[PDB]
């Protein structure tokens, strides 16, 4: 009921598809970041919305900066995420797998999502 992913200096993560037990009560995301540069100049989060509003948390995210960890405060939207994390650093979120329905969903990193740093999720 947990995953370990990775995001590195070259936007991507180590997984495009995560699939998640149906018989999880909860499911947690380890994220880490292998490479040497800091969160400032490529920093990484790991974000769960439906397909649907991934381009509207993506943009509105980008949007509040830096400093909002690129996430709009308070989005409705967002199922689950982590912090944003640099080299070196890393983050877990642990979310109730009765927030998901047997959807298409999608995580991402929001400020790379735009550059292909994201994958897909179900609940199988
Ligand atoms: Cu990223």
């Amino acid at each position: 009921c947990s995953v370990d992913i990775q995001g590195n200096d070259q936007m991507q993560f180590n997984t495009n598809a995560i699939t998640v037990d149906k018989s999880c009560k909860q499911f947690t995301v380890n994220l880490s970041h292998p490479g040497n540069l800091p969160k400032n100049v490529m920093g990484h989060n790991w974000v769960l919305s439906t397909a649907a509003d991934m381009q509207g948390v993506v943009t509105d995210g980008m949007a509040s900066g830096l400093d909002k960890d690129y996430l709009k405060p308070d989005d409705s939207r967002v199922i689950a995420h982590t912090k944003l994390i640099g080299s070196g650093e890393k983050d877990s979120v642990t979310f109730d797998v009765s927030k998901l329905k047997e959807e298409q969903y999608m995580f991402f990193c929001s400020p790379h999502q735009g550059a292909g740093m994201k994958g897909t999720l179900t609940l199988k």
